[PDB]
């Protein structure tokens, strides 16, 4: 019971690098500000895609908050 929810936004262009920064900050920003666990995986070719998990409505907020400001 409980677990944890995640959820993938549908990336492409360059939003991994500029979200991530100099090598990964906002990562934390969000994990810890909506206490969720958002994580930017690299080696991309074709299509981009981030993976967001953590429990309460933060997960879900941080997540569609990404998909729409991407900061």
């Amino acid at each position: 019971i409980n677990r944890m929810d995640y959820v993938e936004i549908n990336i492409d262009h360059k939003f991994h690098r500029h979200l991530i920064g100099k090598s990964g900050a906002n990562i934390n920003r969000i994990k810890d500000q909506y206490k969720v666990s958002v994580r930017i995986p690299p080696d991309s070719e074709k299509s981009n895609l981030i993976r967001i998990e953590g429990d309460p409505q933060g997960v879900q907020q941080a997540k569609r908050e990404l998909l729409e400001l991407a900061s």
